[PDB]
DNA sequence: CGAGCACTGCAGTGCTCGTTGTT
DNA sequence: CGAGCACTGCAGTGCTCGTTGTT
C-alpha cells in the first residue's frame, strides 16, 4: 500500500514511469535497466494510488518464461493477493478468451490445441491426400506458409494467387487444412491468436465488456509482439484503455515469426498521447559484462543508440574456453559449475545457454554422468515424447472422436489389425465426403464397404474407445489416465519394447499419471481433462516442473530473454552454430543473431563464460567450425582465455 | 498231383496248360479262365516239366491283377512258390534296379518320384528356365516326358516347340539323376537299359528266368514289351494271355498291335483261343456281347456260357449323386442281410473323384469299405510332409522332399529366400541342399534369411542321427514330433485339423507294422510309391470294394455296381474329342460289365456337382446299347400312368 | 469342393537427407 | 546422425478356377 515502499529503490527514470499519470507510455531501455521492475511496481502503483481494481489490469507477454518472471515478481511485491488480475502469455490469454466465448468464436468448448508435431503430421496427411508429391511440396514448407499467413491475420479468402503455381497450391492446402481443423475441433497455436482477434471484431458487445474491464494493460518484452498480437492489443485498448509497454529494440529476436521492430514506433504513432521514457542505468551486471555487451551491440547499424551504464565494479573477466570437442565442452562447463557449487553456490544460479535445442543432449549426458541435477526448457520435452503423446491421444479421443490428429496417432497403436490399406480407405472417404476420420469409419461400417477382417478390426477399435469413455467417465483425472494407459494396451507394448529404451519409456507413462495427479489449476471453469491437455500444449516447453530442488538451468538463448543468473555459460560459440548456419546461408539475418548474442551476454550477473569446440560431429561428419565472430567483437580487456592448470604425472621411461 | 491240375479244365485250357515249353499266346474274352490257365501252367511247369520256382516270372501291369495272380498261385501251390517272381512291371523293374543300382548308375537308396512330385518339380524347373508357365504347361511337360519314356526314348530324339520340350526333358533328367530321383517311367526304361548295357547281367537272368508268363498282355506299352522280348531272347519260353477287347491303356502307350507283334517276334509263337465263360450269367454275358459289338474292326470272338440267365441287370436313375450313393448302400445292405459278404460287392466308377460321395454314404451307414486308387492315405498332405522329412534323412539331395518341407512348418524360409537357392542350383548345376550348403558357407544370404535356412539344415542333421539307431515307427513318431509337423497340425483350424493329426498317428501304426535287399525305411518309402493305390494295409475284415473300372480289370464279384453311367462322365467329354477314345471307353464298359458274376447294377444321376457347378447329364449311351431283355429298370413309381387322350384345343 | 493366388498386416532393414528459435 | 520411411520378406486369410485311368 504505502506508496513509499513502491518507490524507494527506483531511480529518476524508473520513478517517473512508475509514478506517472495514467496514459499510454513506452519504457525503452537496454537489458537489465529495470523495465520489468518498473512494470510490476506500476501495477502496484495503479492499485494503491490510482485506486484501480485488480480486475482492470492485464499484464501480458510472449514467452512462458518472461510471463512467469512477471508473475513471480508481482507475487513478491503485492503478495499472492492479486485475484481478478490477468497475467500470462498472448497465447494463454487468447486461449482463455476462447474457452469463455467458444460459441461466439464458433468453436466447441472442448476444442483441442494442435502443437507443431500434430500440425506437421496433419499437413503430411492432407498433402498426400490431395495427391501432391511429397518431396515436391514439403509439409514443413506448408506449415511455415500457413502459420506465416496466420501471423498476419490472413485467411484463405483474404488472399488469392495470380497463376503462381506454388502460391495457388499452398493456398489450397491451407483451405483444406482449415477445413480439417474446424471439422475436427482442432486449433493450432496461430489460430488461438487469430480467432481471439476475430472474436472482438465480430462481437462488439464482447469487446465492449473487455474494454470496460481491462482499462490498464501492460506488455513486457514488447519487441516480441508480431502483427496479430499488436492488433489484439490495439483493439483491446481502443481510445479508452491506458497502456504501458516496455521493451528494447536491441533484443528483437523473433523476426522469423512476424515480430518487426517497427512495432515500437507503431505504438508511439497509434496510441493516444503515447510518450517515451528511456531508462539508462543497468543494475544486473558487472561493468566487464556490460562493457562487452555494449561493444557487441554497437556492431549493429541503424540504431539511435542507448546509454546503459553501471555503478558496479568491473567484476571478473569473461571466460573464453576452446574445447577439444563437444564432449570436452560439456565436461568443462560441468566442472566449472561443480567448483561454483563446492564454494557454496546454488546450481539454480547457473544457466547453460545454447542457440539450438539439439545442443542440450551432450550437456545433459555430462550432467547426468556427474550426478548433477538440472532442468531443461524447450525443445523435445516430456509431453512431446512418443509414449506420452500416445497416451494423451486416447484421452483426446475419449474427449472427442473427431480428433483426427489423435485418431491417426493411435488407431493402430498398439497394432490391432488396422493396416495402411484399410486406413487409406478411411482417409479417402474423409477426403471425398468431407468428414472426420471417425465419421468416415462410422459410415464405411454401416455400409459394409470394407472387407470382413477390416471392418471387424476397425469396429473393435471404435468400441474400445467408446468403452474407455464410459468406464472412466467419472474417474478422477489421474485414475482415468492410469486406466487408459493400461486398457489401451500401450502399457503392455511399451514394457516389452526391449532395452533400456522401453524402461525409461514406461517410467514416463508412470510420471504422467503423477502429473495428472498433482495437476493444479484454478480461476472461469474448464474440466480437468481439457485444462490438462491445453496446459501440456501451451506450456509443453516446460515439461515436468519440480521447481524447488536446486538444479542447473538449461535453455536456448531465446527462452532466456527476461531472465538473469549469477553464472552464465554460452556454449557452441562457433560460426555455423551461433550464428546459426541458416542465418549465415542468408546475408543479413546476422544483426538479429547479434541481438541474440547481446541477449545472451546480458543474462550474466556476476560471471559469463563462453565456450566453443575445435570440432564436433554433426550429421555423421566431423566439422571444424571457425570461432564465432561474436567472440572477437568483445573488448579484449573484458575477456580472459582459459588456460588449463599445468600438470605432470608419474614419469614413464623407455 | 498232375491230375488235380487238369481235372476242371476244358479242352482248350488243357491244351494250353499241358503244352510243351514254347512261346504261346492265350487270346480269349473275359472270364474264360485265362488267369486260371496261367496259374495252372505254372504248377505244370514245376511238377511235370520239373522247372525250378526260381525260373518262373509271372508279371502284369496293375497291382490288383498281380495280387490276383499271387493269390491263385498260393491257393494252388501254397508254399511251393519260393524263389518265384510275381509282381508288376514297375515292381519287378524296381527290384532289379535295387539289386544292381551301381550298374544301373543309381544310389543305394534312390527315391521314387510319383505323379504329384514329378509335376511339382516340373513346375519349379520350367519357371527356373524363365519359361512362361501358361506358354509351357508343366502338365504338358509331364505328358511329354513320360510319353517319351513309354517308348524308351531319351532326351536325344529327332520342330520349333519340339526342341523346347526336348530341352525341358533334358533338364528334368539331369535334375532327377542328380537328386537321385526315379519316376515311374524311369523304372521301366532304366531296368531295360540295364540289360542293354550289362550283357553279363542279362545273361544271368536269361539263365534264371526261362519261364515267363504275362497276364493282361494288352496292357503292355512299348517299353514293357521290349523288356519282356529281351529277357526271353531266343532261349526263354513265354506264355502271354489277354484279350484285345479289354485294351484300355492306349493313353499310356499300350497298343493292340503288341499281341500280333508277339506272334511275329517270339520264336515258334502260336495262338490258342478259349471260348467258354465260367464267370457270369447268360444275361450279363449277352449284354456284354451286344455292348462290345458296337465297336468296329472286331473279328468276332464272342464267348458263351452254359449258365442260366440269372437276375436281370438293374438300372437306377438317381435324383442326384447322394441318392445314387444311398441307393447302392441300400442294395448292398439287402445282400448282406441275406448272408452275402460285403467283399463280394464292388462299386465301380470311371474316375477316382466319384469315390468321395460314395465313401460319405458308406460312412454314414456304418458300412465297412475299402477304396483302391486315387487320393489314398500316403497321398494325404500331412502324410506327404512327414514322409518328406524321412526322405531328407535318407538323402539331403532329394529336391522333391526338400522343397516340400523346407518351410513347412513355416520357419522363416520364405519364397524370396528359396528363389535365390533355386537359381543357385539351376546355374551351379547342383541340388537345393548343395546350393544352400554353398550360399551359406560363402555368406551370400541376408542375416535374417541365412540364419533360418541353415537353422533348417541343422534340424535335419539332428533328426538324421538322433533316430538312426531306432525302429521304423519310433523313428517316424519322433520325426513327426521334432519336425514341428505335429504341433502345426494340432493347431490347424478345427475345420479338419483333428483328422490330420489322426492320420499321422496311423502313419506311426502303419510303420509300426509293415513287412531283404533294402533297409526298412527305404522299403516302406518305395512301397508307398509303387503301391500307393492300396493305401493302408488291409485287415481281414469283410468290406465293400471300391475302385475305378480300370483297376477292376482282372477281378470278379458276385455283385457289381457301376455308378456315374452318364454322358459327360462315361464316356466323358474328353473321350469324344479324339480318335479312338470312344471305342476304348466302350471297351472299358465291356470290362465293367464282365466283372459281374451274379448281378450287375448300373446307376446314373439326373444331376450332380462337378468342380462345384451343378450339371445335368443325359444317361450314358452305353446303357442304351445293352439288350432291353437283359435289363430291368428300377421303378420310381408303382402305377402305370394312364394314357392321356389328345384334347383338341387352340389355346396357346 | 479343394489346391494355389492375391491381399493385407507386421516386423526387420538399408537409404535418404533435414539442417534455428517459440507458442 | 538418426527420425522417417521406402523396400523387402514372411505369413495368415479370403477368393478364384478346373485337371479321366495306372505305376
Ligand atoms: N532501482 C533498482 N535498484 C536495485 N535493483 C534493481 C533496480 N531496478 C532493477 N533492479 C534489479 O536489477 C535486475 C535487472 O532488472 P530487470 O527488471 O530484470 O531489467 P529489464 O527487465 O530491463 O531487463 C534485477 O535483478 C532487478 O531486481
Ligand atoms: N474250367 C473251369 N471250371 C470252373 N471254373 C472256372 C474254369 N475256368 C475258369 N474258371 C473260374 O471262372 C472265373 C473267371 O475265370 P478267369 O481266370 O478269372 O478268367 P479270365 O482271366 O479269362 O478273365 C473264375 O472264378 C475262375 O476260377
Ligand atoms: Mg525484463
Ligand atoms: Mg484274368
Amino acid at each position: 500500500m504505502d506508496v513509499s515502499y513502491l518507490l524507494d529503490s527506483l531511480n529518476d527514470k524508473q520513478r517517473e514511469a512508475v509514478a506517472a499519470p495514467r496514459s499510454n507510455l513506452l519504457v525503452l531501455a537496454g537489458a537489465g535497466s529495470g523495465k520489468t521492475r518498473v512494470l510490476v511496481h506500476r501495477i502496484a502503483w495503479l492499485m494503491s494510488v490510482e485506486n484501480c481494481s485488480p480486475y482492470s489490469i492485464m499484464a501480458v507477454t510472449f514467452t512462458n518464461k518472461a510471463a512467469a518472471e512477471m508473475r513471480h515478481r508481482i507475487g513478491q511485491l503485492m503478495g499472492t493477493s492479486q485475484g481478478g488480475m490477468w497475467v500470462g502469455t498472448f497465447h494463454g490469454l487468447a486461449h482463455r478468451l476462447l474457452r469463455a466465448h467458444h460459441m461466439d468464436a464458433n468453436l466447441p468448448q472442448d476444442f483441442q490445441i494442435l502443437d507443431s508435431e500434430d500440425q506437421l503430421r496433419l499437413l503430411k496427411r492432407l498433402i498426400k491426400a490431395m495427391n501432391l508429391d511429397e518431396k515436391q511440396w514439403p509439409p514443413r514448407q506448408a506449415m511455415w506458409y500457413i502459420n506465416s499467413q496466420k501471423d498476419e491475420g490472413l485467411r484463405p479468402h483474404h488472399i488469392q494467387s495470380y497463376g503462381n503455381p506454388v502460391e495457388q497450391t499452398w493456398q489450397k492446402v491451407y483451405q483444406a487444412y482449415q477445413e480439417a481443423c474446424d471439422r475436427a475441433g482442432l486449433v493450432d497455436f496461430a489460430e488461438l491468436l487469430l480467432r481471439a482477434h476475430e472474436l472482438w471484431l465480430n462481437k462488439p458487445h464482447i469487446l465492449q465488456h473487455y474494454r470496460e474491464r481491462f482499462t490498464n494493460i501492460l506488455v513486457d518484452e514488447f519487441q516480441d509482439t508480431n502483427n496479430i498480437q499488436y492488433a489484439w492489443i490495439r483493439l483491446l485498448a481502443g481510445d479508452t484503455g491506458k497502456v504501458m509497454i516496455v521493451g528494447d529494440d536491441d533484443q528483437s529476436i523473433y523476426g522469423w515469426r512476424g515480430a518487426q521492430v517497427e512495432n515500437i514506433q507503431r505504438f508511439l504513432n497509434d496510441f493516444p498521447g503515447a510518450e517515451t521514457i528511456r531508462l539508462e542505468q543497468n543494475y544486473r551486471s558487472t561493468s566487464n559484462i556490460l562493457s562487452a555487451a555494449n561493444a557487441l551491440i554497437e556492431n549493429n547499424n541503424g540504431r539511435l543508440g542507448k546509454k546503459l551504464w553501471t555503478d558496479g565494479a568491473d567484476g571478473e573477466p569473461i571466460s573464453l574456453y576452446c574445447a577439444f570437442n563437444e564432449l570436452d565442452e560439456a565436461r568443462f562447463v560441468v566442472n566449472r559449475i561443480k567448483t561454483w557449487q563446492d564454494n557454496g553456490g546454488a546450481l539454480a544460479e547457473c544457466a547453460i545457454l545454447y542457440r539450438s535445442n539439439a545442443q542440450s543432449r551432450v550437456l545433459e549426458e555430462a550432467l547426468l554422468q556427474a550426478s548433477m541435477p538440472y532442468r531443461i526448457y524447450g525443445g523435445m520435452r516430456f509431453f512431446e515424447r512418443q509414449e506420452i503423446k500416445d497416451a494423451l491421444s486416447y484421452l483426446r479421443l475419449i474427449v472427442n472422436r473427431n480428433d483426427d490428429a489423435a485418431f491417426e496417432r493411435v488407431v493402430n497403436t498398439p497394432t490391432r489389425g488396422i493396416g495402411d490399406r484399410t486406413l487409406d480407405v478411411v482417409r479417402q472417404t474423409s477426403r471425398d465426403r468431407q468428414l472426420t476420420l471417425w465419421q468416415a469409419c462410422r459410415e464405411l461400417l454401416q455400409e459394409k464397404a470394407l472387407a470382413g477382417r477390416a471392418a471387424s478390426a476397425l469396429q473393435r477399435f471404435m468400441e474400445l474407445i467408446d468403452a474407455l469413455a464410459q468406464e472412466t467417465a467419472d474417474m478422477p483425472l489421474h485414475v482415468q489416465t492410469d486406466r487408459v494407459i493400461k486398457d489401451s494396451g500401450l502399457r503392455t507394448m511399451y514394457e516389452q519394447e526391449k532395452g533400456e529404451k522401453g524402461q525409461t519409456r514406461i517410467e514416463n507413462l508412470e510420471e504422467l499419471v503423477t502429473a495428472t495427479r498433482q495437476f493444479s489449476y484454478n480461476e472461469e471453469d474448464l474440466m480437468p481433462l481439457q485444462a490438462f491437455l491445453s496446459h501440456a500444449a501451451l506450456e509443453a516447453g516446460e515439461g515436468q516442473a519440480d521447481t524447488w530442488q536446486d538444479a542447473v538451468q538449461l535453455m536456448t538463448l531465446h527462452s532466456a530473454k527476461g531472465l538473469e543468473f549469477p553464472q552464465v555459460f554460452i556454449v557452441g560459440m562457433e560460426e555455423g552454430m551461433f550464428p546459426s548456419q541458416m542465418s549465415l546461408d542468408e546475408g543479413g539475418r546476422l544483426e538479429e543473431e547479434r541481438r541474440l548474442a547481446y541477449v545472451g551476454v546480458t543474462r550474466a550477473m556476476q560471471k559469463l563464460t563462453l565456450t566453443y569446440a575445435e570440432t564436433r560431429r554433426l550429421y555423421g561428419k566431423e566439422v571444424y567450425h571457425r570461432p564465432s565472430r561474436f567472440i572477437g567483437e568483445l573488448p579484449e580487456e573484458c575477456v580472459e582465455e582459459v588456460r588449463l592448470r599445468a600438470t605432470v604425472s608419474r614419469p614413464v621411461s623407455h
